[PDB]
Order: structure tokens, then C-alpha cells, then sequence
């Protein structure tokens, strides 16, 4: 069903996450972690304290799709297990040092063609697929985008709900 998903998305904030490569999104799905550039890291840390749920919606650049979405379960933290990110042209591990823990809500893909009817008020009502890494998505647009994804029947949202 969709009832527990709607409960998790209640009063959530949504952020677009753009990755330069598929390898880091696969690593993120396997390990439950994400790292971003310092400007977005500060934005996400502020949002984590302010909202019942912060939702990251992932899109690999040039893929024409979203690769899934996840809930932040922690603020960023330094040290800890070193994540072996594949680094873009000039993106040292120092610029990705903060690690957020995340709980995946959906690991299924959604092609951009299926979201063409959704526009983001916080990006000049451009289609929601358009936006820079870290772009915030307004509540109503973000909720409807997350409901567009195929159900991920391998995920049990019971444990996610207890962390709210
Ligand atoms: C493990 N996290 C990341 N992995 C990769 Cl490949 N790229 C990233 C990541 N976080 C931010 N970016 C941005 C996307 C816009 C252009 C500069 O890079």
C-alpha cells in the first residue's frame, strides 16, 4: 500500500540530490550513507533539525531518471568508516568528508518523462527534474513526485516511522 509512505512524507522537506556517477548512488544504496559539497551539507544539517523528515531524491546526471529516494537519519559526521566514493574531476575526499546516514524509502527508478507534469515553485516552476544539486523541492511537488515512483516492496517502512 501507500498509507505508510504518505505518513512518512507528512510535513517532510525534499531536496534534489544530483550525482555525477552511478557508482556513488550504488554505494549509497548499499551502505546507507551520503556525502555532498559543503554548501549543501550545511543546508541539510539545518533542515534535519527543523523537520520531521528530510527526503533526498536522487538523480544521476545524464541518466534521464531519478534513482530513488531516502530519508535523512542523522546530521553529517566526520571521521568514521571512510567511504570509497568515486570522485569527479577535482572533488577531493576532503570536499565530501561529512557523512549523512540515510534510510532508503524507494530504490526503484523513475524516468523524467513520468514527472513532466510536476513543477517546483522554488525553482521558478520549472519541471522538477530541473535543478542543481541541493535544490529544495516544495512540499506539494515533492510529495507527488515521491508517490510517482513504483512501490519498492523490499522495504518495510515500519522501522523508518519509529525514527520520526
Ligand atoms: C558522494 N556524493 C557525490 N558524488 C558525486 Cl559523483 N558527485 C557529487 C556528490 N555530491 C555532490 N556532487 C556534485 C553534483 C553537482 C556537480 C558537482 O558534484
Amino acid at each position: 500500500g501507500t498509507s505508510k509512505l504518505k505518513y512518512v512524507l507528512q510535513d517532510a522537506r525534499f531536496f534534489l540530490i544530483k550525482s555525477n556517477n552511478h557508482e556513488n548512488v550504488s554505494l549509497a544504496k548499499a551502505k546507507g550513507v551520503w556525502s555532498t559539497l559543503p554548501v549543501n551539507e550545511k543546508k541539510l544539517n539545518l533542515a534535519f533539525r527543523s523537520a520531521r523528515s528530510v527526503i533526498l531524491i536522487f538523480s544521476v546526471r545524464e541518466s534521464g531518471k531519478f534513482q530513488g529516494f531516502a530519508r535523512l537519519s542523522s546530521e553529517s559526521h566526520h571521521g568514521g568508516s571512510p567511504i570509497h566514493w568515486v570522485l569527479p574531476a577535482g572533488m577531493s575526499a576532503k570536499m565530501l568528508g561529512g557523512v549523512f546516514k540515510i534510510d532508503w524509502i524507494c530504490r526503484r527508478e523513475l524516468p523524467f518523462t513520468k514527472s513532466a507534469h510536476l513543477t517546483n515553485p522554488w525553482n521558478e516552476h520549472k519541471p522538477v527534474k530541473i535543478g542543481r544539486d541541493g535544490q529544495e523541492i516544495e512540499l506539494e511537488c515533492g510529495t507527488q513526485l515521491c508517490l510517482l515512483f513504483p512501490p519498492d516492496e523490499s522495504i518495510d517502512l515500519y522501522q523508518v516511522i519509529h525514527k520520526m
